[PDB]
């Protein structure tokens, strides 16, 4: 049965909720971002109004065939009306597509879902910055303080400047990177970019990224693998046997594979700067398993709080065990005391 956490008080609303079935007095279902642990269970069988942004959408209709007319995409950063309540979606920074929603009860509540989101001080001047939240429920994934990772850039400026001096000293090395939902798209993107080639991929992995509006698209992808040298696998697939098979599979056109696993949060985290990451090798592979997170750090996370100043906190991450809800509630009880709320 549907978790408390997934439904909005005092609306006929829920919140990445499919896999339940009906739920009882659920007159909307809103789905924050197209990763499977939040869309499990739409189909073309479902008949029930779906609101989202516009590249979910697009990934519904074309990836899931739910048919158009119960798919309501809205404007980000503009006020909308759902069934008599105003909503507002505003950019999660956290996969193409995903969303934070904002909801204006009729009785003068206002909540903020934040879905998956990687916090950052950007978010503090869009339509939040205007009003007062009640209720946050928030994307908890990496709270504790030992989750401490890069910016996002700082990841992209090593991953380019590996890939560029190991192809540039053996231009027939192969790079391979790793991927098993949407999402982290400028690692391969910015790799091909610095290489001069296209990144290839199976057609269904194509047709997935085509449904994202990126600019240029045309431009960096494409499904003949042999015209590249960047290939996108499976995640599963990055591993020293996969990575071997895949290399047999492109028949002496290469002779190394340098792969990247973009990777959320390593334990090497607590003791190494991204400058000081080194690969797995064996023969003529090398992994290097790469920080790159779509979810805020435990710093980021607590900034965020301490600036929007919620009179509740729901958690949607790490909720099933005692130990780590009394652990999170202790955090959100020290940045309230912190910052004098
Ligand atoms: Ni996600």
């Amino acid at each position: 049965t549907c978790p408390f956490y997934k439904k909005i008080p005092g609306t006929g609303f829920t919140v990445d909720a499919f896999q339940y079935g009906v739920v009882e007095g659920c007159t909307a279902y809103f789905l924050t971002h197209f990763h499977s642990d939040h869309y499990a269970g739409l189909s073309k069988h479902f008949t029930f109004p779906v609101y989202c942004s516009e590249i979910t959408g697009n990934l519904l209709k074309n990836k899931l065939h739910v048919q158009e007319q119960y798919i309501h995409p809205l404007p980000l950063d503009t006020e909308c009306i759902v069934n008599g309540v105003k909503v507002v979606l505003l950019d999660a920074n956290h996969c193409p597509g995903a969303v934070m929603i904002l909801f204006y009860l009729p009785n003068g509540t206002v909540i903020l879902h934040t879905g998956d989101f990687r916090a950052d001080p950007s978010m503090e001047r869009s339509l939040l910055a205007d009003q007062k939240v009640h209720m946050l429920y928030l994307d908890t994934t990496y709270c504790s303080p030992e989750y401490t990772f890069p910016s996002q850039q700082e990841v992209i400026r090593f991953a380019i400047n590996t890939a560029f001096e190991a192809v540039t000293l053996n231009p027939h090395a192969l790079v391979v990177c790793g991927t098993y939902s949407i999402g982290k798209e400028k690692v391969f993107l910015a790799i091909a970019d610095v290489l001069g080639s296209k990144v290839g991929m199976s057609q269904e992995k194509y047709k997935t990224l085509q449904c994202l509006n990126i600019p240029e698209i045309n431009s960096l992808i494409t499904t003949d693998m042999c015209s590249s040298l960047v290939h996108l696998l499976p995640m599963m697939q990055i591993n020293f046997k996969g990575l071997q098979s895949h290399l047999k599979k492109c028949g002496g056109k290469y002779n190394q594979i340098l792969a990247f696993r973009p990777t959320g949060w390593t334990h090497s985290n607590k003791f190494t700067r991204i400058a000081d990451v080194i690969p797995q090798t064996k023969g003529n592979i090398s992994i290097y398993g790469i920080p790159y997170s779509e979810h805020s750090s435990y710093l980021e996370m607590k900034r965020f709080v301490q600036w929007l100043k919620p009179q509740k906190i729901i958690p949607t991450v790490n909720v099933g065990t005692w130990k780590s809800r009394s652990t999170m509630e202790k955090y959100f009880r020290e940045w309230k005391l912190e910052a004098g709320y």
